[PDB]
């Protein structure tokens, strides 16, 4: 099997069904003690919690679910009736994420879309009944952050005030995206310095709030 499957099974073996904190803690312990994995992690995760609580979004889009760590983190903090859409191209990872959300008891808050973001984004309005997004969490391949930010705009999915929150803007880094939003009158940017998951290495999140066209 794969590292991702081993993470899920360690959650199953250890955590408590219906308890999202137990799931987060299980994943973090596995990935600290056994095998590193690219989950956002607890350090950055605490910043994400603070941002999600500040804005109280009704509709969040995540790009790159992976094993569902960040989807559990965000969905647990959504107000009742608010929703998360998460896109994941890898079918195996998409199924791991769904099972992780199911185990956490958060399945009714989250829709896992198995496909490439560039294919799914244009479908959001007609197929998933989206008007505009309140928040977008970027955590997929780093060279797709800028392409997909521009595609979101083109598709009319950003409103005045939509909060973009980008992982890994220091390591591995997303240089075209970061330079773009920081240089653009269409974004208001704030940097939250933190640490790479499971490591004593500086990373950070970028918050980039869309100002309108
Ligand atoms: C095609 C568009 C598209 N559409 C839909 N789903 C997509 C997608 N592109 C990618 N996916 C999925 O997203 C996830 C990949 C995410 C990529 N993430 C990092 O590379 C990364 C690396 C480090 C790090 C590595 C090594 C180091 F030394 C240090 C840091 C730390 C981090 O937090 C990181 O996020 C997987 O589930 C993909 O299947
Ligand atoms: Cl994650
Ligand atoms: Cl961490
Ligand atoms: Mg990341």
């Amino acid at each position: 099997d794969t590292k991702e499957q081993r993470i899920l099974r360690y959650v199953q073996q250890n955590a408590k069904p219906g308890d999202p904190q137990s799931v987060l803690e299980a994943i973090d312990t596995y990935c600290t003690q056994k095998e590193w994995a690219m989950n956002v992690g607890d350090a950055k995760g605490q910043i994400m919690d603070a941002v999600i609580r500040e804005y109280s979004p009704s509709l969040v889009l995540e790009l790159g679910a992976y094993c569902g760590y960040s989807a559990v983190r965000m969905a647990r903090l959504l107000q009742p009736g608010a929703r998360l859409l998460t896109m994941e191209m890898n079918p195996d990872y998409a199924a791991i994420t769904q099972q992780m959300l199911n185990f956490a008891g958060l399945q009714d808050k989250v829709t896992i879309l198995n496909g490439a973001s560039q294919d799914l984004i244009p479908q959001l309005k007609k197929k998933y009944d989206v008007d505009t997004l309140d928040m977008v969490f970027l955590d997929h391949w780093k060279d797709r952050y800028l392409p997909d930010t521009l595609l979101l705009e083109k598709c009319g999915l950003l409103r005045k005030g939509t909060v973009l929150l980008a992982d890994n803007v220091i390591v591995p880094g997303t240089p075209d995206f970061l330079a773009y939003v920081r240089g653009s009158s269409s974004f208001e940017c704030t940097h939250y310095s933190s640490y790479l998951e499971y490591m004593k290495v500086v990373d950070g999140l970028e918050k980039a709030i869309y100002q309108g066209p």
